[PDB]
Formats: structure tokens, C-alpha cells, sequence
């Protein structure tokens, strides 16, 4: 579960996650998934193919070529001042001027990006990257970088999908590439108040996985959790799959420790809630390597849940559905996860009329989970709502680590796609989605597109005052004549469709510079100044310069 | 519900709360409480006088003398005044309006108003009733050069409200009071668009009559506002249902020299950068003014049922609070007082170790189904550590308390007593020895600072959290032949800061830092996290027109 040095050994370069897993098309016809790792790892399914061809328009004839490794007389040289080098032998931090090291930590997962380690190059990467095992090792190449003007990007799983660690193409400064992925101890487990005290580098399955055998867990389970690390979380303001039980990560994290180019910061003491000025955890959660590097935090644990319980629930119509789920958030009686998928995507889990479906998932008490889990039915009941089945409440959830694969699948064939979420007010959930569909078909048709795109959605959590909504789209582009523009315009405008129907810039996928254009209208622009002027005093001369938010 | 502008036709210009509201000694010759506005108030507690006599060693033979009702004249520049008179915004030089805005319910400000004098009271009181109105007033004092304090309820206890001695500018207390608007209640959302100056009380009983509730709901209500809730980071007795501010508010307004501060949407949870909200949350009048709020509403709860439990001993009653939050199943309100407080407690009243045991005060409210299966689980869980119930008029005698024990501190500066609450928050295997550490060395500074008695030093768990929980301390004393009682007082208050900070617990949970606890500010944040907030401070604020020199 610890991400190794060279990444590459293990994870795709130029993709989504592991190595030993990709989808395929098979001896015997159908699609079906390689290696071991997955519930659906060598499982073919029958129905995929003709799902793709009738809701696509091709027949899996036309297969891209794709670079299977890096192309390195396209990777620029790296400039690294030879002073400063000779420090950092001294220290014994692990680096490295690979290209591959390099190149690995030049992206996330953004389709732009996929599409340019597939295809092209990216105009300015990493000179050099460093492992860091511990605070202190950070607290030395912070003051290296003060003494040699170097510019430092910190990366942790990787799994940004906001541009956030795109390295700015006209810096000339040696840009560090601080990976965290070796500092990825849990110091302690602190049983009398259910906290860990962990490294910022470990990541969520790690971090699940040692707790398990204490007998606790955290719950925070973003979809990434196998890469994306605690410090990324802070940094992105993540939300994961149980925050109804678990909370998100503001709710979840208790203590940081954080390294500036002024001095380190944390709170003196481990309080659980207290009144002492505005909270300086918040200036540092969602400010995406811009500020320093996160070292530690304290998070809450909590036993293992006793019991577990999937299930699902039809609807005559999506609408009903969002009905149904603001009822329950009413109510507050959403259980660990609820998800309510429209018919596209209904059709799509099918595959492995106006009707949509909910999936849930329940855990804690076993006395607790029947009785939660007869509540929701009752309601549901209200709005032409049916149990649909605790298997296939399993399906929808076992099949959550691997629709990231699918984009990858997808591109082989000339299919370019991806998910983009808001969180919007529930007097709001309804026509945004109708209307943010819509405007996805018509910006396709308008930018030359022959058969319409998919255009899915999916709420994904409540709250008191409202919704994540979740959109996928996805067009085959064989013909066009510029791919990458039609989609990156079309992503643009559902964009302003979202912000128009009174959806916020992101949910969870945070900013970095992908929206930053949004920014200042979303805050103030004194809101805006505020964070300007925060930058300003912790990093005076720009060292942390990924150029996310401002 | 709405406050007066000549705020002294219905509340103490000295002391806590109402004019017809004050403890007295009646016909019958036993304490009790003046009018009818409380539960409480009307009926005589007969076994109080002898818990005050046996406690701080008292007859109540003599009373002290007030102050009745010294203030330096209200010097202000003209072509402002020309203009302030132009807005048709209400305002006041009058001494006496002015000396009810400089202070909040700190001991040491409530003893200077019955003894002494204040060194700095604002120069003029404004009230705008709107949104636009604070934005020409904020204009004004930017052209013309003029501090603002704003005030809500006057409720602070942390030196927030004091004017610094120094300050030559011309002071306004822009007082919020007037501009008390639920301006709409969004009924789809559940929440509701409110003005900064609007009351708890006044907020709870308009929602009511929709059927809705905010249940956010400090000790402070009747008086404290929206804008102070939010400036201070208040905290709520329901908070275990409804949240603290934090989860409270869900969008804002705030009018700066800078401009204006406010989000383009009104979503529920948001990804885009560091959260601004947090920004002015905690900033105690430093950065500007709250106009506006949303917050969270909620259906008024269907069933609401009191109760309560007995242990053997207080820490037996700690680790029942900490299983209780292990399971995460607190009621509403949940509060442990320790042996002192149980017998204080008795002494109002209209086989274990009666020296030993402690008690907690159970609030139960949601569905009455909900109610029914919480009660079992908490009592079940209670029984574990030697729990027993003790009964729901107990419980309800417990909540009613809480809103007249603000009267008492009145009662006992007139008797030689002064007495204050300070609160900490700490991780949950730090309370116990911080209870124990914290008392016994608020009982050993007043032993070597030459009290006579020894100090009334109590108490008693007030939140619960998943990492930890809220502890009060209460403590007062008999000063009657101390050279300097308030020097006394502010040097105890101070080493027992200094206590709790050595045992583990936080600054303040919710009282905030304002001026009293500015000299740990910089620990408790880092010094770069102080650095921070001064780059926010210095940025919006360049030329300090917001001037109450609050935490930095």
C-alpha cells in the first residue's frame, strides 16, 4: 500500500492506477478486466461492447495508439544549481533528476493531461525530485529552497484533478517536485481519544488497512483513497464516500503541523473545538500546495462498525428521486451513502425509461442499521419508491474503484471523457442538472459532433442545505478536427451553466488552476485580496509556486 | 424582543440583564427572585442564604454601595457630523447611552461600573437598521479618520467591547440592535436570511411561528446577536443537534474599509480554497462588520423530555461522558457537574456518598419515538459506571438554572463576593487532572494571596466532542479586607489560565480571546499563525479603522 519511488513499477504512467489492471477487449469477444486486484478483475462482461456501441455510435473497429512509455528526448533538461546540490548529498534526502521521476510528477488526472502523456509533452516539468521521510527532512529543503531561490511543488498521491500540480510553463526557477509518499508513518494511535497521529504522505487504503488491525478505521474513503494521501486531502478540502458518519476532512482533521517558508506552523494544543481567532486550520485546508508543506495531522478514528448493509431503490422518475433523498436529508436520516444515478446511468450499471435508482449503503449498530434501514424505505415509499435489492445496492459500490479504469478504455477508442461535480442549493438541484445536460448536447452539436454525447448525473451526498451533483460526458471524437479544444471549451461552458443555475465552482475537485478564472467572483474580491495577503506574508518570494487559486 | 436604544429602560446599567429581574431578601427574610420572567423568579429559595453564609463565610449583614447611575466629553469633527446628519442614521453623544457600550460581562468591567470608571467609553453611538446604512457609516469613518466598535448584545466576556486608553481617534459604537430583520425564511433550503442585529430569543420565538427553529442556544440569548454568535465563535447548549456557528452558517455578509466580503453562491459544502467564512469567524470586531446571515433552520422539535443521573463520584461520571461520546449518542444537552455544584444546586431548591457524588443534567429532543430508544441507550450506558437516574423535574430544575445563574454574580458583588466562570476545551484523557490541577490551584493562589475562606472552586463538563469535551470552572470568594480585590481576582484568573494551559486544555471553547487572553494568542496559534492573521488584519484593514485591538 506505500507508494515506492518509481512509481512507474507499479503504477501507470501515462494513466489511472495500477499496472496489472486495464480493460480489454477478449479472446472470446467481450470486455473484460486484467489482473487480480478488483471484485471485477478477470470477469467478463457480455453486455458492455453493445452498451458502448449503441450509446457511443462505434463498433470498437477504430483503436488509438497510445505511448507505452515515456519519450524522453521530449523531456526538457534538468537545470539544478550545483552548490545547492552538494547540500543536499550532506542531508541524505533521496532524490532523483530522472525524466521518468520527473515526468511521473509533471500532471494528475485530468483528461488534458492524460491526453499530452499519451500524445505530446508538457512544456515545463520537475528538475528534480525529493523524498522527505519526516518533518525535519522537509524543514531542511524549505531553507534550501530560501538560500537557492528554488520553487517547490509538493506532490502526494498524485491524483489532482484541477491542474494543481501543472507546473507553470514560463517558471524558470529549479522547480522541486516534494513528494511525500516516503513520509507516511502513522506516529500513534491514541486509543482514550480516538485520534492518529499521522504523516502527511500515507494514503487512505494504508491508512484504513494498519487501523483495521487496531480495530479502527477512519471512514474518510474518497474514490482515489488507494493513491491520494492526508495531505492531499487537506490541501483539496476532500469529501469521501461516508462523510454522513465519518464527516469530510474539515470535520475529520483535529491537528497540523505544517512547514512555511516563515516558520512552522501548529496550534499548541489538541483541543477538540475552541474559540481563539479565526481558525488557521481553514486558511490551510484548500490552499493547494500554494502556502507550504502539511508534515502531520491528527485525525479522528472510530471503531470498526458491527454490521454492514447494502441496498437500492427504484423511482418513476429522477425527480422523484431528488424528492425522495431531500426528504431524508430533512430528516437527517441519510444513511453512510446514498447515491441517486439517473437513467443513463442506470443503463450504463446494466450494462455490467425515465426511471432512476438510488443505491445505500449502512453501517454501525446492527440493532441501528434495521431500524435506519426500515426508515428510508418508508420514506422512499412516499415517492414512488421501490427496494430494488440489497445485491444490487452491492453492484453500484463494488463497481466504484474501477470506473476510473474506464476513461483510460475509453480513450483507446477514441472516446474522450470526463466527471465533473458542484454542490448547488436543493431549490436548485433539479433544473441544474436538466439544464447542465442540455447545454453539454447543444455545445457538442454547435462544435461539430456527430452522434449527441453521453451526459449523465448522479447526487452523490446531502446536507441540510443541499447537493453534490456529479456529471459525466463523454463524445467518440474520430473526425474532429481538435479534440482537446471541443471537449476543453464544452467542459468550459457546463461550467458556466453550473455557476448560472446557482451550483458552486467545485464540490470537492477543488481549484487549482483549472477554475482559478471563477475564483474572484465566487469569493469577493476581498475575499480574494484576503487569501492574496496570506500568500503573501508565509511565501513573500512565491517558493510554493504551482500558481493554484491566485 | 427587539433591544431599545436607550438600552437602561429595560436592562441594568450595572450588572446582568433585565431592570425587574435582581435577587433580594424578602419579607419572609430568604433570597429570592423580582419579578416574572424566569421560572424561577417569584419563588422564595429558603436553604440559599445558608449556603452563601456556610460557603464564603458571610452574615449578609452588611451590603455594599453601588455607583447609582466621571465621563468625558464627546468631542467628534463637524463636516461628519453635517454629513452623519445628512444619512438620517439615528445616533447619540449622550454620556449615558455611550457608558452602556463600553463594556461587556467581564468581573473586572461590572466592578469598575459599580466602583470606579472606565479610562476609554466611545464617543458616539449610531444605529443603522440596514445593510447600506453600515456601508455609509464605514465610508464616513474611513474619510474622516474614526475608530468603529461594533456591538450586538454587550454580552462579551473577553474584553472585546473595551475601548484602549489610548485611542485619540473619535470612537463609534456601531451598534447593531436596529438592524434586526429576518429578512426571509427559505422554507425548501431550511434556512433562514437574517440580519446581524437580531436577539437568539427574538430569532427563536419569530421562526417559531412558522414552525421552524435555529436551536442555537448559548446562556446568552435573550440578549447576544447573529453578529456576535459569528464574531466570537459562540457555542450552543443543543450544539449535539444543531452545531455550533461554524455549522451554523451557511453564507454572510461583511462590510469592510476594503469593500465588501460576501460568497456568489449559497451551496452547502464547497471546494474552493481556503474557506473565507473561517476568516471572519473568530475575528472579534477587528475586520469589520456582519450585516447578514444565513443560517441553518430547523422544524421545531415534536417531543422535548428532561432528565437526569447520579455517580458515585465525578470521575466515575467523566468516563460515563467519554463512553457516551465513544458511541457517539449524546442527547441534546448533556452537562456533569462535580459534588460542589450538586450541592449548590440542592441548596436552590424551591445510598451513595452525598459528599462524593456528582450529577449530570440529560436533554432529550427529536421524535418521540427517536427520544424514547436515545434514553435507554444513555441510561444503559450510565448504570456501567454506577449511573442512576435521578428524575426529570431534577434534569428540568438542572436547564431552568441556567439562565438566572447570571443574576447571582450581581447578587454577590453586593455582598463581598466576586465570582466568574472561565471555560477550556481539552482532549478527553486530560480532563480529570485538569478538573483536579485547575481547582486546587485556583484554592492555593487565594491561600497565598491572603483570602480569608477558601474559594468557592467548581466544576462541571458542558460539551462533549469525539477528540474531547468543554469544561467550566466556576470560583468566587469573600474579598471583604484585601487591599486590591480585582488585582486579587485578575492574577488568580490568570495563574488558573495558565493551569489549564499546562494540562492540556485550549485558550477559550467559546468565550474567544478579545483583550483578557491576548498574551497566549501567539502561542496557542503558531507565530506564523499569528503572522497570518495580521497580514488578514493589516490587508482589509490598512488603516486600522476597526480599532478595538482584539487578539492581535
Amino acid at each position: 500500500g506505500i507508494i515506492p519511488k518509481k512509481r512507474q513499477e507499479l503504477m501507470k504512467w501515462n494513466g489511472w492506477g495500477y499496472n496489472d489492471s486495464k480493460f480489454f477487449l477478449n479472446k472470446k469477444g467481450q470486455l473484460e478486466l486484467t489482473g487480480k486486484r478488483y471484485p471485477l478483475s478477470g470477469v467478463a462482461l457480455p453486455t458492455f461492447k453493445d452498451w458502448i456501441q449503441n450509446t457511443f455510435g462505434i463498433n470498437l473497429d477504430h483503436k488509438t495508439t497510445s505511448k507505452a512509455s515515456l519519450n524522453p528526448s521530449d523531456t526538457p533538461p534538468s537545470i539544478v544549481n550545483e552548490d545547492f546540490l552538494h547540500e543536499l548529498k550532506k542531508t541524505n534526502i533521496s532524490y532523483s533528476q530522472e525524466a521518468d521521476d520527473r515526468v511521473f510528477r509533471a500532471h494528475g488526472h485530468c483528461l488534458h493531461e492524460i491526453f499530452l502523456l499519451r500524445e505530446g509533452m508538457f512544456e515545463r516539468i520537475p528538475d528534480i525530485v525529493l523524498w522527505p521521510t519526516c518533518h525535519d527532512d522537509v524543514v531542511k529543503i524549505v531553507n534550501l529552497a530560501c538560500k537557492y531561490n528554488l520553487c517547490i511543488i509538493p506532490i502526494g498521491g498524485g491524483t489532482s484533478v484541477s491542474y494543481g500540480l501543472m507546473c507553470p510553463a514560463d517558471e524558470t526557477r529549479t522547480i522541486i517536485s516534494l513528494d511525500t509518499s516516503q513520509m507516511n508513518r502513522i506516529l500513534w494511535v491514541d486509543e482514550n481519544n480516538l485520534t492518529a497521529h499521522v504523516e502527511a504522505g500515507i494514503t487512505g487504503q494504508e491508512l484504513e488497512r494498519q487501523l483495521k488491525e487496531s480495530g479502527y478505521c477512519t471512514g474518510h474513503e474518497p474514490d482515489s483513497l488507494e493513491f491520494s494521501t492526508v495531505g492531499g486531502w487537506i490541501s483539496t478540502r476532500a469529501s469521501g464516500m461516508k462523510k454522513n458518519i465519518y464527516g469530510n476532512i474539515e470535520d475529520l482533521v483535529v491537528h497540523m503541523k505544517v512547514v512555511t517558508p516563515r516558520g512552522v506552523i501548529e496550534k499548541s494544543c489538541q483541543g477538540p473545538r475552541m474559540s481563539t481567532g479565526p481558525d488557521i486550520h481553514h486558511f490551510i485546508m484548500g490552499s493547494e500546495g500554494t502556502l507550504g508543506v502539511i508534515t502531520e495531522a491528527t485525525i479522528k478514528i472510530r471503531p470498526t462498525p458491527e454490521y454492514q448493509k447494502y441496498g437500492s431503490v427504484a423511482f418513476p422518475n429522477f425527480e422523484q428521486g431528488v424528492a425522495c433523498l431531500r426528504e431524508i436529508a430533512k430528516q437527517r436520516c441519510a444513511p453512510a451513502s446514498i447515491r441517486l444515478m439517473d437513467n443513463q446511468q442506470f443503463q450504463f450499471g446494466h450494462a455490467l425509461n425515465q426511471l432512476s435508482v438510488a443505491t445505500l449503503l449502512f453501517e454501525g449498530d446492527r440493532e441501528k442499521v434495521l431500524q435506519h434501514e426500515k426508515q428510508v424505505y418508508d420514506i422512499a415509499a412516499k415517492f414512488g419508491g421501490l427496494a430494488a435489492g440489497e445485491d444490487n445496492g452491492q453492484r453500484g459500490y463494488l463497481l466504484t474503484y474501477v470506473i476510473a479504469y474506464m476513461r483510460d478504455l475509453g480513450l483507446e477508442y477514441y472516446i474522450i471523457g470526463e466527471s465533473f461535480e458542484t454542490s448547488a442549493p436543493w431549490d436548485r438541484v433539479v433544473d441544474l442538472c436538466r439544464n447542465v445536460k442540455e447545454r453539454i448536447r447543444r455545445e457538442c452539436k454547435e462544435k461539430g459532433v456527430q452522434f449527441p454525447p453521453l451526459s449523465t448525473c448522479r447526487v452523490t451526498q446531502t446536507y441540510d442545505a443541499g447537493a453534490c451533483i456529479y456529471f459525466y460526458f463523454a463524445f467518440n471524437y474520430r473526425g474532429i478536427s481538435d479534440p482537446l479544444a471541443v471537449f476543453e471549451q464544452t467542459e468550459a461552458a457546463a461550467r458556466e451553466e453550473i455557476l448560472a443555475n446557482g451550483g458552486s465552482l467545485s464540490h470537492h475537485h477543488g481549484v487549482g488552476k483549472l477554475r482559478k478564472q471563477w475564483l474572484k467572483e465566487s469569493i469577493s474580491d476581498v475575499g480574494f485580496g484576503m487569501l492574496k495577503s496570506v500568500k503573501d506574508y508565509v511565501d513573500p518570494t512565491n517558493i510554493f509556486g504551482n500558481r493554484n487559486l491566485l
